[PDB]
């Protein structure tokens, strides 16, 4: 029963700025350590997931960044905790971006 699962998966609204994982990465590494990331577009839906070191940073950085900007008005990011209780990071390149393993191949 004790989930403990620490993975968040932010989502965009209101296309604006062009975004990019080292911007979403140094974001939810200040509540705490993103061991991986991702991000997609469900038909034309940016979403960026990640999992923490630890639920604690992942609860309150859900809440610090709640229905929060990324500049000043614009760009909406909607985080929540993920539906598998983790995220499928196994490749590095750019769809994707491991924080944990270096060692991990660009897809093919």
């Amino acid at each position: 029963m004790a989930g403990q699962s620490p993975v968040l998966r932010i989502i965009v609204e209101n296309l604006f700025y062009p975004v990019t994982l080292d911007v979403l990465h140094q974001i939810f590494s200040k509540f705490g350590t993103v061991l991986k990331i991702i991000t997609f577009t469900k038909n034309n839906q940016f979403q960026a997931l990640l999992q923490y070191a630890d639920p604690v940073s992942a609860q309150h950085a859900k809440l610090s960044l709640d229905g929060q900007n990324i500049y000043n008005a614009c760009c909406t990011l909607r985080i929540d905790f993920s539906k598998l209780t983790s995220l499928n990071v196994k490749y590095n390149n750019d769809k994707s971006r491991d924080y944990t393993r270096p060692d991990l191949p660009s897809g093919d």
